[PDB]
Order: structure tokens, then sequence, then C-alpha cells
């Protein structure tokens, strides 16, 4: 099971929220800011990743990358300015991706 | 402002869920479905529609279609087998999406 932690380096202050917040699960988990697209964090396969566990990250519609775990994962999004966002979990190296401004 | 609500006609049960509330206000919205791109609401311009006042839906990062509504808002969205979606404000004909699996 595996939590996701944000990190707001971005001055996006209540734009930016993650929903349903708190939990460390299997279920999907949000991350939200307004005017892009969701960024999805949720356990589709297969597991690509070298380690017993993952998490599968969507940039809206589109497959980003998969993030691997150990123990209880704690996945974690910070945000730059630019709709920048690097995710970690402390292994394998951190992955960024840009947010996608709904059109 | 509008408020947004959900119907569920398709036993998603605990699958199905709005974010951050069914009050009304000028935020965006945001409804999931386990294993599916999440349905955003939001003022994301120009206005399209002849109303007054308008909301914009993406069904994950595409634009699914633009609802108009006068006075308070309320975008009612009711989901039915094959997760097929329709989206009404009482203004206007009734809009239709299709769910997108994650892949």
């Amino acid at each position: 099971v595996w939590s996701v932690q944000i990190v707001d380096n971005a001055g996006l202050g209540a734009n930016l929220a993650l929903y349903p917040s708190g939990n460390s699960s299997t279920v999907p988990r949000y991350v939200t800011v307004t005017g892009y697209a969701p960024i999805t964090f949720s356990e589709i396969g297969p597991k690509t990743v070298h380690q017993s566990w993952y998490i599968t990250v969507h940039n809206g519609d589109d497959r980003a990358f998969q993030l691997g775990y150990e123990g209880g994962g704690v996945a974690t999004a910070t945000f730059t300015a630019g709709g920048n966002v690097s995710i970690s979990t402390g292994f394998g190296d951190a992955q960024h991706l840009t947010l996608k401004k709904l059109a």
C-alpha cells in the first residue's frame, strides 16, 4: 500500500490538492491543479519496475511512468513553477512530467 | 456559481466519487471512477454556449463539451452501464460522454 505526498514549491496554494487525501492504500489517488488535467496514481499493471511493489502514473489520459517501492510506499510529487512536477518514492530515480493545460 | 451532483445508475458504488463536494462555487469539480480517466468540470473558456454562464467538461485531458446555465447552476452527471455518462444543467440539451480506461 502507498500514500501520496504533495510539496508545493510553485506557489499553487489552494489550486493544488490531493483526492482522496490522507490514505495509505491500493485505491487510485488524484493530484489536481486548477486549469490542468489531474495526475492519476493507481495500480494499473503490469509491473515493469524492479521493486516488489508499484504505482502507475497517468498524466491526464496518458501513461506517464511507473514508480516502484518497498515497504509502505510514499510517492512524493514536488511542484515548481511552469507546471513542473517531480515524482519520487525513494526507489529508483525521480521522474519528471509537465502538467497538461485543459483546453 | 454552480454545483455538481452525481447519480449512480451503473452499480458503481464506492468506485464513484465527487471532489471536493456537492456544494456550489466556481472552482473545478472532479468526478472519478476506479480505472478510468477522471472527469473535470471547470470554467475553462471561451464561452461557446448561449447562456450567460458555462461549465466546461473534460473527459481526462480532452474537451468533451460545455454546459450552459442561468441563475445558480447545477450540473448533474448520471452514470449507466458501459461507462456511459449523461450530463445536464437543465438548460439546453443533455450531453453524453463515455468513460475512458486508463491504459
